[PDB]
């Protein structure tokens, strides 16, 4: 019997049910630091095309809002839209015999503009449904093969992480005061490093940072808080892991990658138009969690109430 | 007493204190499908102007953050605005029977600037007090009768959701693997189904999806995970639920609806110049909530330790 | 022994434990009020200019997401940069005194833009590495000593905060119908004012709106809801509480105070070029949290379960 009032309190101490959780609160703000050099040939409407410039830090990312961040890895760029009349891009959708497959004001989920029921030639004798829209109309093409800001792995993301349990009154953040700020996070070297590798990420997830970059993903950097008040056992300190929260579907019907569409308004000789940047890159998630703990006596007495009937019993 | 104590397991059973709740990581990425043909007649300083055009995914929206994604459904468009002098707007505060009711520097909340103490004609002989902002003073006047985006119902949104328990060590996501992408979800007839009309969502709700079209709102799309972590009853699938967050105050000084002020910069003629452009919009919040379930040995010791006392009494 | 008892019984009313606790959620929507007249001179490239203008609100913030707004309290302004190659701006680790001191392709965290080898004159025989990036090089230079916008301490921002409690089914908003709108939050006079003025929550946080003003901070708005839903003790309001998140590290490695570098795009002359803003701003987090109590049946069998064990003892 006596094994099994002794078992109780071990259970208490392991399970640290003597203590009362208290929910976490976060607040995130973040520095990404690098540049990138692009260099590299991109094939536009079948002509070659030279794409060449450097990237600074206003140019692939903005800042982070919702407890997320995002880097621009890959991009294809459209200009010169203007709202009118044209074909649609040729795909198996679009491609027409005559003035009766398509439908005057049909709207397909893949064509961005509304069909004018007309079937006109898009070049050389091989004819799309005609189409009112922003135009032309963008290619239907893959993205680059690498990647035009694939230097997106060398670059590095500084998170500061500020935390707070109400119910405690106890406030912290994730940078100690004196702490060496020159460091890259490491799992074993640098634990607490708030300085992590974009590519060392990837890494850690064991994702090949290129494959991503081509098309986009998303990703996750949790940080864990296991924080306890007593004074005599007391350790708030958080725990850096990675995961890849991208679904990796590869279906083109579930949108696969991160990338989204960016409209670029002008006039230009007393014409409105638009220039369309589609965007990929990888998107990080910040998601910070923890439990405050402090000695509850009601907690306590609750337990000893369970564990005074259970232990009379044995 | 029997029964007591059977009551007791069934309460057991029932509440499933066996198990340990987990808290709930969830992330959001959205993919909005759609486009809208806006042909209309929008009064313009008095003067009748016809507004046409298509709008693509890029025109009425921006990509999710902070688990919740924007769609303009109506708008009212200022242009030309650059920084000077100018008689403000005619309104109950506004209007000035001589310079004396006007004061230099005093700045109102309905204003859009301050005023420079002169009483001057805005027109015909009706006189408003002048200020110092970007002008000409963007009209007073009510959102366009029919939203101009109001085939906004008519779009459909994707979301795709992942959800870890990191207690349990369990991550899933939103859309199983295999499952036909192709459905409109549906209270009994598409229950999975991640993608949703937005007229679909209104009409759930119960809210006339033109009405908060024309002047904006929030709207809120639920998603519930009551997961178990136990092999011989396992289950961890969503449940859809929509709620308009939405005040609806209809009063002047709350703000009613959700829009925003849009500031588009550029030089004409050697001039700082700017476009106003009021956007009136549904913005959508995506809520998700779970809790992870798994057999606990302690959690059932100290239920059996209450429950052994409450069951001697009876 | 009957006062173990009646302290027990004391102890379920005074925690509450007969109620059950249910999760917070929270959406929140905010609008924020007021202009500011900027005037004041600014040295740019060794060359004294002058900034002057009206502020509304579409020029000093943006709609809030994920639950946290920004409003602009600083800026500089770099103009007309465009990519090519320029000699980097002087500091400590620019200075060259001959080619060998420069690398080419080397990057530096300071540096915006990647060294091409080569040591070149600045200004006045005084020699930096050379650089390919957009240019000329963004100055390197402090904050403007009283900030422009430094009437941001006088906007008024309204907070409107809707929360849920699903388990218990019970939906209320931060502003209750009928209460008078026209107020100032203060912490005795208006406690469920949904208007503040930032320079009241600087006040009331301690800190001195102006200084975080120059260099930007993060701010943090905390509502409390403390929720009963028994019929026969019914209180569920918010308490509002403020708090700076922001570490202020004032150290140049932890990028100290809230900017980002802002970057817009135009075309001069068939010339890409861009400008660059480095925005300096404090951002307003707000963080709701709440516990929703009910009777609970089964709750109050457990703790029964314990305290009849605890109460034979005594
Ligand atoms: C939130 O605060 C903002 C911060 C910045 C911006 C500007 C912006 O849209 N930059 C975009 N980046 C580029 N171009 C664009 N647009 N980067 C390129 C720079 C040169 C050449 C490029 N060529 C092709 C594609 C991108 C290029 C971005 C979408 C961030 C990748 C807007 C913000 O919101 C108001
Ligand atoms: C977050 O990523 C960004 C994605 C896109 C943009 C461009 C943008 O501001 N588009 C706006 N939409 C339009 N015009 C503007 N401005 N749509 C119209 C298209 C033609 C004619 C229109 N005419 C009147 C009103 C709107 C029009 C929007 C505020 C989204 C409704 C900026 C982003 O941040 C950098
Ligand atoms: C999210 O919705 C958007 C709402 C607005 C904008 C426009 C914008 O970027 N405004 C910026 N504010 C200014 N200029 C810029 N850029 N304000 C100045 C107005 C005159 C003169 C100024 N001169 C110097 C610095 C700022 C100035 C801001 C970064 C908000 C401070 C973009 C949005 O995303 C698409
Ligand atoms: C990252 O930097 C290292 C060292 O400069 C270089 O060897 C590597 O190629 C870079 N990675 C990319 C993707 O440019
Ligand atoms: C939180 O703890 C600090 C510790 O010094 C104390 O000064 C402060 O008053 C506490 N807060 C409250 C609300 O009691
Ligand atoms: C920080 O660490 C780096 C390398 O780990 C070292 O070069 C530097 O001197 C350290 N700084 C301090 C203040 O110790
Ligand atoms: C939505 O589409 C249907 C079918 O094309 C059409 O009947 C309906 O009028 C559309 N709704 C709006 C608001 O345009
Ligand atoms: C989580 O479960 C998987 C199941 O195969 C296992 O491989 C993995 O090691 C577990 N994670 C941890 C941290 O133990
Ligand atoms: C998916 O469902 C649609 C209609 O419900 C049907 O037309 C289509 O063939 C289905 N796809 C598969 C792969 O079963
Ligand atoms: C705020 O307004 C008051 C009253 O108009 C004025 O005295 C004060 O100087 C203003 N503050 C700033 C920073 O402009
Ligand atoms: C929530 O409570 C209201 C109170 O009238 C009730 O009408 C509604 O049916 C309840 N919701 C559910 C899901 O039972
Ligand atoms: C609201 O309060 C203000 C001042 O506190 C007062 O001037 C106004 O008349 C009040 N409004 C109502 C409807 O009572």
């Amino acid at each position: 019997h006596a094994l099994v009032f002794s078992y109780i309190s071990f259970a208490l101490i392991s399970d640290k049910r003597y203590q009362k959780k208290e929910p976490l609160i976060s607040s995130v703000h973040t520095k990404v630091k690098g540049i990138a050099e692009v260099k590299a040939e991109i094939l536009e409407n079948g002509m070659k095309k030279m794409v060449s410039g450097v990237f600074d830090t206003a140019d692939y990312t903005f800042p982070l809002q919702g407890n997320s961040f995002f880097v621009m890895t890959n991009f294809i760029k459209t200009e010169g839209q203007q709202q009118g009349l044209c074909p649609d891009f040729p795909t198996a959708r679009t491609i027409c015999s005559s003035d009766r497959g398509c439908k005057k004001g049909r709207m397909d989920p893949q064509s961005k503009g509304i069909q004018t029921g007309r079937c006109v030639v898009y070049k050389e004798r091989l004819k799309t449904c005609e189409v009112s829209a922003w135009c032309p109309i963008e290619e239907v093409k893959d993205a680059p093969r690498p990647a035009l800001l694939n230097s997106a792995e060398n670059f590095t993301v500084l998170i500061k992480n500020n935390i707070d349990f109400p119910g405690h009154n106890y406030t912290t953040r994730n940078i100690l005061p004196g702490v060496n700020i020159t460091c890259t996070f490491h799992k074993t070297q640098n634990p607490q490093c708030p300085i992590f590798r974009l590519g060392d990420i990837f890494q850690e997830t064991g994702d090949s940072f290129s494959d991503v970059a081509i098309q986009g993903g998303i990703m996750g950097i949790e940080i864990y808080w296991d924080c306890n008040l007593d004074g005599w056992f007391h350790h708030c300190r958080p725990k850096y892991s990675f995961r890849r929260l991208d679904d990796k579907t590869t279906s083109e019907s579930l949108y696969p990658g991160y990338n989204f569409r960016y409209a670029k308004y002008y006039k230009e000789n007393n014409v409105e138009k638009r220039t369309l940047i589609k965007v990929f890159g990888i998107r990080f998630d910040i998601l910070v969690f923890g439990t405050g703990g402090k000695f509850n006596v009601i907690q306590l007495a609750v337990y000893i109430g369970s564990v005074i009937s259970y232990f009379g019993l044995a």
